[PDB]
């Protein structure tokens, strides 16, 4: 039972990864932990009417740029929601959810659109995973 820190959000901060050519790799591995905290343009008025919604969608999402209308679990930094901050812990078993649990042989796939362009400023759009490349992997087999 493990517990280190990786993908390290710190508002905008640079990481291991470091946008490669594809954004931010993931580890999907139990004894690592990952905390999202970003501060977004409000009290601070820094930003200057910038926020981003990161989504869980399929590579085939990735190829188009646009999320699925059947998302939810908005991330990156939202308008409504105000400064995020999440910490997930890879832990053993979770009683609470298993959300919080991970399985073996599966991959999983996240884009973003902080491109915010005009067709996608409020629709499910953008322009970065074609260019900046803001999506994610989490490769977990064996």
């Amino acid at each position: 039972s493990k517990s280190i820190v990786l993908e390290p959000i710190y508002w905008n901060s640079s990481n291991s990864k470091f946008l490669p050519g594809q954004g931010l790799v993931l580890y999907p591995q139990i004894g690592d932990k990952l905390d999202i905290i970003c501060p977004k343009v409000d009290s601070k008025t820094v930003g200057q009417y910038e926020y981003y919604k990161v989504y869980m969608v399929d590579k085939d999402q990735a190829d188009r740029c646009t999320i699925k209308k059947e998302n939810t679990p908005l991330l990156n930094c939202a308008k409504p929601d105000q400064d995020i901050k999440f910490t997930i812990k890879f832990q053993e078993f979770s009683p609470n959810l298993w959300g919080l649990e991970f399985q073996k042989n599966k991959d999983y796939y996240i884009i973003s659109t902080s491109n915010g362009s005009l067709e996608g400023l409020d629709n499910q759009e953008g322009g970065v995973c074609q260019t900046r490349a803001m999506k994610i992997l989490m490769k977990v087999g064996q």
